[PDB]
């Protein structure tokens, strides 16, 4: 995959998961798009964390779509700075 | 590995992670499927975790035969959507 | 690296981690063994983890000997079980 | 990459990482060094995280820096001692 394809493809998944997070969890716009970032690359604090059935499915679907799309942005990124 | 086979390989994990969790530590299904992906996934918010040494017993195997089932799997998913 | 030096080389991590937490630490072997398959596989449920300095200094040295270590033995279990 | 030019590269993470944590998040300089360590390597306890917008936007930028950064270093390391 071209590496700006890739880029869109991890912003799309950003955009989904802190979307989700805020309008399921309710958490402030800030806080949901630092608990993506958190949870798509595995570190995974838990300061923040789905505390609804809904939410701890959105979460479960946020990490089958995110967690290699971040991956291999990551990945790509390294190329184009190293 | 074809990409179905792979398919049931962590479906299979997911079934042997949800069921274990939710009869050892007492947990619900869902809390237990949830719990279930966030530690394969490798993501480990610790909202959940054992507290009895069976419960660390087996996550320890679950943690062995399931992070690298998962990371194939989500490897695989990403080549069917992109 | 054969697999089985691949096994060898992530018991020798097991065996450091968990001497090393139940000693700096305090925390009994088991949830010492435990709290090193969590750390080395990258989970980090944050249920235990280093509350001293020297803890702390030994847990970045297990980080760096042992995630590598054992994303290799996973890698080389899957084949031999696929 | 030369192997030497990716210790660098690490290092120069975790200076950034450590100084940030610090300054931003008010924490003694050893704590910041390990939760780097466990940020970049994406154990992720949580017994130390950012609690001010600036640290969240701040361990954002570690993340996407520094997770693909220690990953080739491990993955390095493991020849020069393998
Ligand atoms: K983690
Ligand atoms: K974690
Ligand atoms: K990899
Ligand atoms: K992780
Ligand atoms: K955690």
């Amino acid at each position: 995959v071209p590496a700006t394809r890739i880029l869109l493809l991890v912003l799309a998944v950003i955009i989904y998961g802190t979307a989700g997070f805020h309008f399921i969890e309710g958490e402030s716009w800030t806080v949901s798009l630092y608990w993506t970032f958190v949870t798509i690359a595995t570190v995974g604090y838990g300061d923040y964390s789905p505390s609804t059935p809904l939410g701890m499915y959105f979460t479960v679907t946020l990490i089958v779509l995110g967690i290699g799309t971040f991956a291999v942005a990551v990945e790509r990124l390294l190329e184009f700075l190293i």
